[PDB]
């Protein structure tokens, strides 16, 4: 039984809009409809693990289960496992997975962020699930975000809450949120961002939908354009989008968009819109490839229509050496020479680092960096030669070249983390120094700059 260096993943996302679904939704899972569809010779050809993300979910978590099951049995012949369900309210989250797969899972984690206060607590948020792949951590978020056009400023801030405070993957992780924690982090939803053009330009849009010219409706996503002045998803991937919004259609046809403003919508108008979206953010030179990104034509039992992706993702065997795990490999070594950070704080601090990373025993504290102002007015924190030698548990090139080094820095007054990053460890040369850059975040918002050179010892 050989490991896998490569698996494939179902993302779905639908808004079922409080209604059950239709006796067959095949399509979704067999990527089927408009924009990048899967082949049709991939058909009987299961994906390694499926996440749903419903929004709106009339269901219990027993009812969908069954409907899921029964699905993806049918399509594929494969009885599929049970990794994790989470539901806040009618928020919920499925992760399936192949039967061959059930001792290579571990390590599953579920929570969910409400988003809002009062008023704005009561039906908003997000799931998600974690769990080890092998060697490699996959995270899944499946969030329904504010809904009406003029509050893209509430969605990102719903985005930042449920990054900060959404808790999945290893805790040891402390400095670190989920875009952080994860080999593959795949954030997908009703993310509820609009095209915002003008309410007269329905009729306008609609035809351009009817043409599939999407190009002037895209100029006007507000997730695009939110994501383009980083004001939301920074260093996060979309696939281009091809296929018609979806939403909000009327039900049981594809043929009608319902925009007009009704007092069932508070008297808004629901502009045809991309609604219901994923993205993704993979670790530095990890292979993952979008293979679709469509939405299927024939469910419609919602006012929104599922949205699919599906991707190719690298992932890692569970490594065993004759020494590690369980000690150092004295044959392996990571150093750091000319590392500096560049924040954008406006505080005159002292600052270390902390090195995190599943190749080390545990986290690794530096000394604190000499502080100087930059040519701009920057703080630039000067680790210089100072930072320590890291000891990999494995020393294999196999295994060492495939790992990651996270890397926050911190506060030395308040142990406080104002930046982090990740640094690959895929280089081209091993005994080399090369250039090694990462950008720093916090709470998912730039703050700075980690840059240096890396010199890397395998036992090769
Ligand atoms: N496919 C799969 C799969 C793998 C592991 C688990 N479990 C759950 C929590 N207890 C121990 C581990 C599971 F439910 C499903
Ligand atoms: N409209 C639009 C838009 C265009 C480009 C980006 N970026 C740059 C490439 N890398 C990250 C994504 C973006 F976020 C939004």
């Amino acid at each position: 039984q050989p490991e896998p260096d490569m698996i494939t993943i179902f993302i779905g996302t639908w808004n079922m809009g409080n209604a059950p679904p239709p006796k067959k939704i095949t399509s979704w899972f067999l990527s089927k409809g408009q924009g990048k569809t899967r082949d049709d010779s991939a058909d009987y050809i299961p994906h390694d693990i499926y996440v749903i993300g419903t929004q709106e979910d009339p269901l219990s978590e027993k009812e969908w289960l069954e409907i899921l099951k029964h699905s993806l049995q049918e399509i594929t012949s494969v009885t599929f496992k049970t990794v994790a369900i989470h539901t806040l309210w009618n928020i919920r989250i499925v992760v399936l997975a192949k039967p061959e797969h059930e001792n290579r899972i571990s390590h599953i984690c579920t929570d969910n962020v409400k988003t809002g206060i009062a008023n704005t607590l009561g039906n908003k948020g997000a799931v998600g699930v974690s769990f080890m792949f092998n060697g490699t951590s996959l995270g899944f978020v499946n969030s329904h975000l504010t809904s009406g056009s003029e509050k893209k400023l509430r969605r990102n801030q719903n985005y930042m809450n449920i990054l900060r405070f959404l808790a999945l993957g290893d805790k040891k992780l402390s400095p670190f949120n989920i875009t952080h924690r994860f080999t593959h982090l795949f954030w997908f939803g009703d993310l509820n961002y609009r095209v915002d053009l003008p309410t007269w330009e329905a009729e306008t849009i609609i035809q351009k939908i009817k043409q599939q010219q999407y190009a002037d409706l895209l100029s006007h996503d507000q997730l695009l354009t939110e994501r383009r002045e980083q004001k939301v998803f920074l260093h996060f991937e979309e696939e281009e989008i091809t296929f018609a919004p979806t939403y909000r259609f009327e039900r049981l046809t594809r043929d009608k968009y319902a925009y007009t403003k009704q007092k069932a919508t508070g008297m808004k108008y629901n502009l045809p819109s991309w609604c219901d979206r994923v993205l993704w953010k993979s670790y530095p030179l990890v292979h993952v490839v979008c293979q679709s990104y469509g939405s299927t034509s024939d469910i419609m039992t919602s006012d929104h229509s599922p949205v699919f992706a599906t991707f190719e993702a690298g992932v890692t065997s569970q490594f065993v050496s004759k020494n590690g795990p369980g000690t150092v490999d004295s044959q392996g070594q990571i150093e750091f020479l000319r590392c500096y950070a560049t924040l954008k704080t406006k505080s005159q601090t002292k600052f270390y680092l902390e090195f995190h990373s599943s190749c080390l025993e545990s986290f690794v504290k530096s000394q604190e960096g000499e502080n100087e102002e930059g040519s701009e007015g920057e703080l630039v924190v000067k680790f210089g030669e100072t930072l320590p030698k890291l000891k990999p548990i494995i020393s294999d090139p196999e295994y060492l070249l495939d790992q990651h080094i996270l890397i926050s820095i911190k506060s030395s007054d308040s142990d406080e983390s104002y930046g982090e990053g990740c640094i690959a460890l895929r280089l081209e040369a091993t005994e080399t120094q090369l250039p090694i850059y990462t950008p720093l975040t916090h709470h998912g918002e730039l703050t700075g700059h980690f840059q240096g050179e890396i010199k890397l010892q395998t036992s090769q």
